[PDB]
């Protein structure tokens, strides 16, 4: 069963697995570990981009706005905000960049405009996400230290809220489809989630990786003739520097979603 194969995937894998699968056509669910919390890592960043997109609403003249990017504002991974030192950035141009490719000074520019991340988990509050917290700005929010409940939800409340943010009722139309826009064109997930999928179908994901071999993937897809189904999945390990293993994440992927 698929219970028994993703128990065997983590019992060979070394490491603690979280999955979370909602399949939109029933609203049937796929649960392994999913009441469990896992550091979300660049995964929180989904959070972050979709506060500014829901302000955006209020504020047409939001998304456009500059953002001044210094020297100083760079940390260990922004290889879009290093393109533009000296210069601007939009808040959109912070989300794409911060989804896109992870730009952790993109994350960070997006917090502080906010107000820190304590205004990030209002905001998942919000939304009726009483699991997600963000504690920390980048590149600490991705310790992902065993134990610790900084910066982490489970799976399940995490494809909830997706599915919520992308297919639901958390925001307006042109900013969901923003969002969605966002999340299809990412660029660092080939080997995760993705890579577990038929290559025709339609995917829209965030992955995160952190200490510990955290290796994650938040995504939403679109079979060709089937409603779309929303996944988590979340990879842990036991040794702050144990490799990520995005290998994994691809292979409970094409577990749970064998049939659709
Ligand atoms: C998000 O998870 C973030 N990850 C990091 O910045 C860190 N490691 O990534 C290798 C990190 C910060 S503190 C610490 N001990 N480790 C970004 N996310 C991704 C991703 O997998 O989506 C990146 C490719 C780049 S940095």
């Amino acid at each position: 069963s698929v219970q028994q194969q993703l128990e065997a995937l983590e019992k060979s894998s070394g490491g603690r697995l979280g999955v979370a699968l909602i399949n939109t056509a029933d609203n049937s669910q796929i649960l392994y570990r999913a009441d469990e919390r896992f550091a979300m890592c660049s995964t929180s960043k989904v959070m972050a981009a979709a506060a500014v997109l829901k302000q955006s609403e209020s504020d047409k003249h939001l998304l456009n706005q500059r953002v001044e990017i210094k020297k100083s504002d760079l940390v260990n991974y922004n290889p879009i905000a290093e393109k533009h030192v000296n210069g601007t950035m939009t808040l959109a141009e912070l989300g794409a960049a911060a989804l896109q490719y992870s730009d952790n000074t993109a994350m960070n520019k997006l917090i502080a405009h906010l107000g820190g991340p304590d205004k990030v988990t209002a905001f998942a509050r919000s939304l009726g996400d009483e699991t997600f917290r963000l504690d920390r700005t980048a590149p600490t929010l991705n310790t992902a230290i065993p134990g610790d409940p900084r910066d982490t939800t489970t799976p399940l409340a995490m494809a909830q809220t997706l599915k919520n943010l992308t297919l639901g009722k958390a925001l307006a139309e042109t900013q969901r489809a923003q969002l969605v826009t966002w999340l299809k064109g990412n660029t660092t997930g080939s080997a995760s989630i993705r890579a577990g999928l038929p290559k025709s179908w339609v995917v829209g994901d965030k992955t995160g990786s952190g200490d510990y071999g955290t290796t994650n993937d938040i995504a939403v897809i679109w079979p060709e003739n089937h409603a779309p189904l929303v996944l988590v999945t979340y990879f842990t390990q036991p040794e702050q520097k144990a490799e990520r293993r995005r290998d994994i994440l691809a292979a409970a992927a094409k577990i749970v979603t064998h049939g659709f």
